[PDB]
RNA sequence: GGGAGAUGAGUCUCCAGGUCUCUCGGAA
RNA sequence: GAGAGAC
């Protein structure tokens, strides 16, 4: 993915889009009792902590484009994932306008807290100004997709969270594109019912994870993907996306029966303009962060890197005994026979795309570790590192907070057993605000863990 | 380093995407 | 009406 050009506001006509410069994070009373080195990320130039110049930092994810059509591995890859992705039968017809914007079974109704993006937050008019879950109107959807239209500029903002002391001195804050809301419902519309299959098809069929629960999914990973596993991680994998595997997606969806109309809504993702404070930009390539089904096309596309990186790589590959779950860049595999990743990446450096640093004990996936459970092996922990348990709660966006807080991060403690989730617990106890809390109880977790099987 | 507010240099406050999972509080 | 985490 590569920026083309940049112009400012005055000569594109542009509304400017501005946001917060300062964090709404702050120490909460656990900072002290435990141990964490991530801060609030960098919002702002001028941050005493910076040791770049912070906007070069935010922008040099786009790293350029290597290859724009489909080689001949691609184009099989494509095919292969589109023909193991035709037995689910998506429904390629286009979902109504009120579904899109309310939500169904398998797909949650659009994000009212959030912006409703340009124009709207510009103007300073908002989703729940447009719609309403009560009457589930679609008509003011209608006027403001007439007036203002489809293919609006994305609004980049800068994403205020806790990261890693050297993410903030490198100014590698992240970069948001957030959504128009007429492109989210038409997205929504185009590929709505495909976004329910694969919530609703989380394993090795779709490829995708989006959807699981790692509470029992983690038990399913070492049944779904037997053989050799073989992770990686990808840097900055939406920015790396090259135009070829925007390509690779419509050929799959057109190979899974979609009209040419909808197939022609992924050159608007491919190809995107973004309002960041007051200059725009032509992108093209990458995957915009905050388009509609970004986890969805993630997934697929990785799905289509995965195959096309085998059997460019290796003589000798059979597709059909390739096993991967993703969730957007995350992706855990397994093959019959062990794979070599570093020649893996070598070739991943011919399509652009930098790989970097395999057994169930080792292996991760949505941050989790895999810890069998004692009394019955066959049942697997997602293993939330404590480190980073210990980085959420040293601080807050608001201390009335606290509990809920505290107990979120207790769901996710106690995979690591019992005589660490005890050690987290008493140390929350040692102030008097922990004392206070309602803690949930290790065998009580553990019990309701257990009745879900 | 934009804009609005409160306040009278400054101080605080507001803006900030797509999805999934889990979970707290309201409802019939 | 909210939160927390994950990509
Ligand atoms: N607020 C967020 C955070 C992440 N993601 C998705 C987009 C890509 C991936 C980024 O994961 P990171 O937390 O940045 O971990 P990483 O892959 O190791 O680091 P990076 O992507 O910055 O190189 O998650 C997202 O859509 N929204
Ligand atoms: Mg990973
Ligand atoms: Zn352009």
């Amino acid at each position: 993915g590569e920026i083309q050009w940049v112009k400012p506001n005055k000569e594109t006509g542009r509304l400017n889009i501005n946001g917060p410069t300062r964090t709404k994070l702050e120490p909460s009373v656990f900072h002290d009792i435990f141990e964490g080195n991530k801060e609030p990320a960098v919002l702002h130039s001028k941050d005493p902590r910076l040791e770049v110049d912070f906007e070069q930092a935010l922008f040099s994810k786009y790293v350029g484009n290597t290859l724009h059509e489909p080689d001949e591995y691609i184009k099989e890859a494509a095919l292969h994932y589109a023909n193991q992705l035709k037995q689910l039968e998506i429904n390629t017809s286009q979902m109504s306008m009120e579904e899109a914007c309310y939500g169904t079974e398998n797909l949650e109704a659009i994000d009212l807290h959030t912006s409703a993006g340009y124009p709207y937050s510009a103007l300073g008019i908002k989703k729940r100004d447009i719609l309403d879950p009560t009457t589930r109107d679609v008509s003011k959807m209608k006027f403001y997709m007439d007036k203002y239209g489809l293919d609006l500029p994305y609004s980049t903002y800068v994403k205020d969270e806790l990261r890693s002391i050297d993410k903030i001195k490198k100014g590698k804050s992240r970069l948001i594109e957030a959504s128009s809301l007429n492109d989210s419902v038409y997205l929504r519309m185009a590929f709505g019912h495909l976004y329910e299959a694969f919530h609703a098809n989380p394993g090795t069929i779709t490829g995708s994870a989006v959807g699981c629960n790692p509470d029992t999914f983690w038990s399913k990973l070492p049944i779904l993907l037997p053989g050799s596993l073989f992770a990686f991680d990808y840097s900055g994998y939406d920015a790396s996306l090259s135009p070829v595997w925007f390509r690779a997606l419509e050929l799959v969806l057109r190979e899974i029966g979609y009209s040419e109309e909808a197939v022609s809504l992924i050159e608007g993702i491919n190809h995107t303009h973004h309002v960041y404070r007051n200059k725009t930009y032509c992108v093209l390539g990458g995957m915009p962060s905050g388009c509609s089904g970004t986890s969805i096309f993630n997934s697929m596309i990785n799905n289509i890197i995965i195959r096309a990186l085998l059997i460019k790589t290796f003589k000798g590959i059979d597709l059909d005994e390739l096993n991967m779950v993703a969730y957007g860049d995350d992706v855990l595999a397994s093959y019959p026979f062990p794979i070599d990743c570093l020649e893996l990446a070598k070739t991943g450096k011919e399509y652009g795309l930098t790989m970097t640093p395999v057994n169930w004990g080792n292996a991760t996936f949505l941050k989790r570790g895999f810890l069998p459970d004692e009394q019955f092996p066959f049942l697997i922990h997602p293993t939330m590192p404590m480190r980073e348990i210990h980085e959420s709660i040293r601080w807050t966006k608001d201390a009335r907070n606290t509990q809920d807080h505290v107990r979120s991060l207790c769901l996710l403690a106690w995979h690591n057993g019992k005589q660490e989730y005890e050690k987290f617990v008493s140390t929350i106890r040692s102030v008097p605000v922990g004392r206070a809390l309602a803690i949930p109880n290790y065998e009580n977790l553990r019990r309701n863990w257990l009745e879900l099987f």
